[PDB]
């Protein structure tokens, strides 16, 4: 629950990870939005969504930060491993704590080439775990 | 809705798409008229084609941001891969999501070699991925 | 037990470990948190696994310092010497004072390879030891 | 025998030692606790380990200073001669005065190597006694 004549979008996604406890980080320009008016007896998963359909926001958790983009922030981004195959690259990359449209992956037709669609912190994150997955091949 | 006396172009597309929560891009030149009078119970697309036929406007929408262009910034460039054959090429490219007059491609009679016709984000971006697929293979 | 209209999280568990004579480091994102209210009749276990679980706290404890992290800060980091091999170095880490989530390390698939998955301390404890140990052989 | 309201503990170390004609060394941090009230009857030897199971202190002694660190500051180090079997080392290196879990020293699996785990001034002795023997060899 918060009531507000008029915050930016910015604080209250800090004010609601906050009140449960959750690190977040927000892009320049997920945020940049107003809002105004008032939340209340709504469940927390249910107010993550709305005010994602509504500034039109993607959100990526890994487990330790919840990253809040605009949507319009996903981008496409083509790995190919020099040393490994992409089957083990993937064998690596999967986990159950995947989540995504924020962060998908998949193996293409250029040859030991996958494409990484998702917001920015994804595509580092997995680029870079590449990078030392196959450095270590 | 809106009305007033008189504001920029840039000013009323903006707006109109802050409305409705929809990143937006204005050229320097796609602008730089000046609207006058109301507009009411226009549904949204309709305000957006009619705007764009009086001012002489193309826009693009890539699913992250509506680029809106004059029309007569659209114009004609040829890639011409060198590693990557123009049939890969396109089916690379090819997208349900791709829009035109702003944004056509088209193999030519040059060898290995398509045409890209629309406005300047479109030309930059087709143009990178190009670069980028060609360098892959 | 402790009453406070409010204090930092970090003086709180500081003010904790130093009434029980415990050395105590605070990462600067672990704290970051304010706390309002009293505790009392708490055993010092459970307001140790209260408030972590509250804030989203890990704790690390090598038997000389009580390292606090947030639960975010917990890392996966791959150990690969060269000189040795992983099962002897393995022989060489394990110890009956170890603890996790905070700290795990297990083989993995990638050839003498070890992931190391817990908060930075652990992670620079271990790769240190790892390089020592390798150096040696 | 002292009394007081509150003096830093490592005054209270430095009172007793001085009291006993014992030449004391007070790290930086096996100190930095406040004491206060009053000892009184008490046998020194029963103060010094009293002070230390509640400060969490662990001392050495070599017949010439009494070394007071605090127990977290006890690290592992391995000593590998170069030019000097391990046998010979520890033949000399052993003493009927030798003090620890503040200085404690094993030989372990890796060939030629004993490690030493105790308080900074035990490694830094054994450790230049080791580099010296082995020059001599």
């Amino acid at each position: 629950g918060f009531v507000a004549k008029d915050d930016s979008l910015r604080t209250f996604f800090d004010a609601m990870a906050l009140q449960l406890k959750e690190p977040v980080i927000v892009s320049k320009m997920a945020a940049r939005k107003k809002i105004t008016g008032n939340f209340e007896f709504h469940d927390p998963n249910a107010l993550l969504e709305k005010l994602s359909l509504q500034l039109g926001l993607i959100w990526y958790f890994d487990g330790q930060a919840i990253y809040i983009y605009d949507a319009s922030e996903m981008r496409n981004a083509v790995v190919s491993l020099r040393n490994v195959s992409l089957n083990e690259f993937n064998n690596f990359l999967k986990r159950s704590g995947l989540y995504n449209k924020n962060y998908p992956l998949r193996g293409d037709n250029r040859k030991g080439t996958f494409y990484v669609s998702g917001p920015p912190v994804y595509v580092d994150m997995v680029v870079n775990a590449a990078t030392m997955m196959d450095k270590q091949n």
